DNA sequence: TGCTCCCTTGTCTCAG
DNA sequence: TCTGAGACAAGGGAGC
C-alpha cells in the first residue's frame, strides 16, 4: 500500500452496479486473502471458507475472474521493511478450490499488483479487483474497490479531478510512503498534495528546500506557503539528498518484476461434484448446502 | 494556564444559573482582557477595551455580582525563562477610571493576578474567583468560575475538594501534573499528555517515585509501555526533577496578603453618562437605558 | 503578551 | 505578552 493515498483518490471514486460486470473478465488479487482470513476470525479452514464465500460472489455476477497469488519480495521492499503463517498447504487448497471452480490462476514473479496491472495493459483482462492502493504506481486502472463488503476506479479520473500522472503518483509515495520508501515525516495526504502542485515535481521541491538552507537570500521572496513549509521541513530535521527523489522506486514502481505472457487464459465450469466432494472432506459440508449454493451458479 | 488541565477537571464542573450569584464577593481576573479586546474585535477596532469592560461590568452587576478586579503586575523569572498591537498605559488608566466611576473596587497584583485572586479568597475578602486560567488551582485557588463571559459556553462551577474526591488530586498532585503537561512555568515532559500523565499520579503516587523506577532501570505491562514511551521520546529525569522552583512559585508566589476589606460603593450615573460620551459618544438617553436599571 | 478550536500528522492497540 | 479504526499526543495554524 502507498500511505493514505486512498484517502486522496477517493473523491474520484464512482459507484459501479454489480449486475454490470457479467462476463467482464477480473484480475483478482488474492495476494494477502489467506493471511488476512487466518487473522480475522474469532477458527480453522477460514481461508477455504473464505475464499469459497467469496468465489461464489464473484461467480454469482458473471465475472470471469482470474487469480493470482504473490511470488517474492522485490528487493527495495525488503530494506524498507526491517526499518500464525501461511502454508504451502492453505495454499494448495485454496488454488485447488480454484481449479475445482473451473477457475484459472497465475502467481506473479514478485508482487500480485505488479502483475495484474501488467495483465490488464495486455487486454487479457478487463478489471482489477483489490484493496491495494500501489496498483495505481505500477501503471494500473479501472480498479474495482471494496468487492467484499463497490467503487470504481481509473487512472483517468485520477488525472482529470486531482491533476495527478502515472509520475505524479510515484512521487507522491516518496512522499507519503510506501513499501518502497519511508516518506517524509511531516508529509501526509493533504501536505503532499500540496507539494506536488506547488512544486510540480520532487527534484523542484528538493532544489527550493537546499538552496534555500544554503543562501538566505532565496528565502527573501518566498509566500506564506513557503514560509511556513520550510519551517516545518526543518522542525523534522528533513535532509533532502542524492537520492531524493531516488530513481530505484521510480524503477521499481515503471519497471516491476511481472509475467509478459500474451497466451490468454482458459474459464472452465465448476464441477458440482468434486466442489461438493471437497467441502465435504475439507469442511465437513453435507451435499444439500454445497448444491443449494453451487446449482443456481450453474446454471444461472 | 497548565496544558490541558481544563479537560481533567472538566468532569468535576457543575453548571450554575446566573441568578444564584446575588451579592457573592468576586475577584475577577481581568489580567489578559485588554490584550485580547484588541485582538478578538475588528472589521484593530478603536477603544475596544472600553467597550469590551463595559459590557463585562454591567454583567456582573445585572445578577448583583460585587466583583474586584485583579490585574497582572509583574511577570515572574520563571515564566520567562520558560518562554525561552500593544497594550498602552492610557488604556489601563482608561478602563480603571471605568471601574472607578462604577464604584468598583480593583487593584494590581504584584505579580500574577491569578495568584493574587487566590489569596483574596483565601483571605475572605471574596466569596469566589472569576477566571478561565487553570493556573488558579495550582495557587491554591478554589471556588472558581469558569466561562462566565462566553458565548457559546454556559458557566462552569469547580473546587478544590471535588476535585480531591472525584478525581484523587491535591494541590502537590497538581502542581507535578503541570510538570507532566507542561505550563507557564514548566515545558513538562514530551509525549506525557492528560491521560497518560493522570495514570503516572495514581501509579506512581508522585514525580519522585516515579523518577527512581525510571532512572533504577535505566542503567510488568504498564511500566514497560511507558518505559518504551519515555525511551523513544527521549526523557531526561535529572537532578532537577522535579524542580522545588516550579513547586515554590506555585505553593509561595509573591501577592498583597493585605486583610483590608473592600469597600463597594453605587454607581454614578453623571460620572458614567459623561465618560462615555466622551469616549464613545454614548448619548446620555442611551446609557441611562443601560445604567439605570443597575442602581 | 491571549488562548482555544480544529486541522494535519505521527505512533500504537485492537480486533474483523 | 494483513489493513482499518481509534485512542493519544505534538505541533501548528486561523480567529474570536
Ligand atoms: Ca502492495
Ligand atoms: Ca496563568
Ligand atoms: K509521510
Ligand atoms: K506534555
Amino acid at each position: 500500500g502507498v500511505h493514505s493515498f486512498w484517502d486522496i483518490a477517493g473523491p474520484t471514486a464512482r459507484p459501479v452496479r454489480l449486475e454490470s460486470l457479467e462476463d467482464k473478465r477480473m484480475a483478482v488479487d488474492a495476494s494477502i486473502w489467506i493471511y488476512q482470513f487466518l487473522k480475522a476470525v474469532r477458527v480453522k479452514n477460514s481461508h477455504i471458507t473464505g475464499f469459497f464465500r467469496r468465489i461464489c460472489k464473484l461467480l454469482y455476477f458473471g465475472i470471469r475472474p482470474v487469480f493470482v497469488f504473490d511470488g517474492g519480495v522485490p528487493v527495495l521492499k525488503r530494506e524498507t521493511i526491517r526499518q500464525d503463517e501461511v502454508t504451502m498447504d492453505m495454499i494448495k487448497e485454496v488454488q485447488e478450490l480454484l481449479s475445482r471452480f473451473g477457475i484459472p490462476y497465475i502467481t506473479a514473479p514478485m508482487e500480485a499488483e505488479a502483475q495484474c496491472a501488467e495483465l490488464l495493459q495486455l487486454n487479457l483482462v478487463d478489471g482489477i479487483i483489490t484493496d491495494d492502493s500501489d496498483v495505481f504506481l505500477f501503471g494500473g486502472t479501472k480498479i474495482y474497490k471494496n468487492m467484499f463488503h463497490v467503487e470504481f476506479y481509473d487512472a483517468e479520473s485520477i488525472l482529470k479531478l486531482l491533476g495527478l500522472d502515472r509520475k505524479n503518483m510515484i512521487e507522491l509515495a516518496q512522499l507519503l510512503g510506501s513499501d518502497y520508501t519511508n516518506g517524509l515525516k511531516g508529509m501526509g495526504p493533504v501536505s503532499s498534495i500540496e507539494v506536488i502542485a506547488e512544486f510540480g515535481n520532487l527534484k523542484n521541491f528538493k532544489d527550493w528546500y537546499n538552496n534555500g538552507q544554503f543562501d538566505k537570500r532565496k528565502q527573501e521572496t518566498e509566500n506564506k506557503f513557503e514560509k511556513d513549509l520550510r519551517k516545518k521541513l526543518v522542525n523534522n530535521e528533513i535532509i533532502l539528498d542524492d537520492d531524493f527523489p531516488s530513481v530505484m522506486v521510480y524503477d521499481a514502481y515503471m519497471r516491476p518484476e511481472v509475467d509478459h505472457d500474451t497466451t490468454p487464459f482458459v474459464w472452465g465450469v465448476p464441477d458440482l461434484d468434486m466442489l461438493r466432494s471437497f467441502m465435504k472432506t475439507q469442511l465437513g459440508w453435507p451435499h444439500e448446502k454445497s448444491d443449494e449454493i453451487l446449482i443456481p451458479l450453474i446454471r444461472d
